[PDB]
């Protein structure tokens, strides 16, 4: 179970928003508070990311790419876990400062995109995922996306999402080719989510001076350096399907 015990070991724990929950729920300090969120988790993806097993055997640029590419899908996928064992699903738990209700969904203005984070969140339920496949598919899910010319060395890479699969694999076996199928229909899900959630985040940061919505200094790189070539299909995520 070396695998397992690593995966376990280096989950991140709560990371708070900042919300100041006493004042009230405006569009500017929701989205302030969730890009601050952002900003927090992204830290904690990337110390992560880089204790992962294997994943120093990639070129150093392709470290910094595959995490600036893959993040949103990561924090979606964690948030639907956090939300699916503790509010059961009909809030968005984003921090334990930071709860959606269906009140903060719609003046957060992104009503449609909740609805569809919570259906992710209730899969976790719907198909009984147990902590160890929750692990191992989003370790999966640092891997699922990548420019369409290629990382810096592929070749790398392609053995570590191949070396991830089999992990996912192995977890499943200890029926099975129907839960393999199960898990990996729920993946692919992620990513149009996540694209979903670039659009947003790349609008709003773009309009960003004249709504009053404040983003931190590594989210406004990466939405303005990385998200665009996500969203002009310059990267693209890996389905299975
Ligand atoms: C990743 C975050 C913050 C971390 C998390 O739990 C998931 C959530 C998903 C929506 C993102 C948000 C970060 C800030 C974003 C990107 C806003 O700009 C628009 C959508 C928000």
């Amino acid at each position: 179970p070396i695998f397992l015990n690593v995966l376990e070991a280096i989950e991140p724990g709560v990371v708070c928003a900042g919300h100041d929950n006493n004042q009230p729920d405006s569009f500017a300090a929701l989205l302030s508070s969730l890009n601050e969120l952002g900003e927090r988790q992204l830290v904690h993806v990337v110390k992560w990311a880089k204790a992962l097993p294997g994943f120093r055997n990639l070129h150093v640029d392709d470290q910094m790419a595959v995490i600036q590419y893959s993040w949103m899908g990561l924090m979606v996928f964690a948030m639907g876990w956090r939300s699916f064992t503790n509010v059961n699903s009909r809030m968005l738990y984003f921090a334990p400062d930071l709860v959606f209700n269906e009140y903060r969904m719609h003046k957060s203005r992104m009503y449609s995109q909740c609805v569809r984070m919570r259906h992710l969140s209730q899969e976790f339920g719907w198909l009984q995922i147990t902590p160890q496949e929750f692990l191992c598919m989003k370790a999966l899910l640092l891997f699922s996306i990548i420019p369409v010319d290629g990382l810096k060395n592929q070749k790398f890479f392609d053995e570590l999402r191949m070396n991830y699969i089999k992990e996912l694999d192995r977890i499943i076996a200890c029926s099975c080719s129907r839960r393999f199928y199960q898990l990996t229909k729920l993946l692919d899900s992620v990513q149009p989510i996540a694209r979903e959630l670039y659009q947003l985040a790349f609008d709003l940061l773009i309009k960003s001076h004249m709504v009053s919505v404040d983003f931190p200094e590594m989210m406004a790189e990466i939405i303005s350096v990385q998200v665009p070539k996500i969203l002009s299909g310059k990267v693209k995520p890996i389905y299975f399907h």
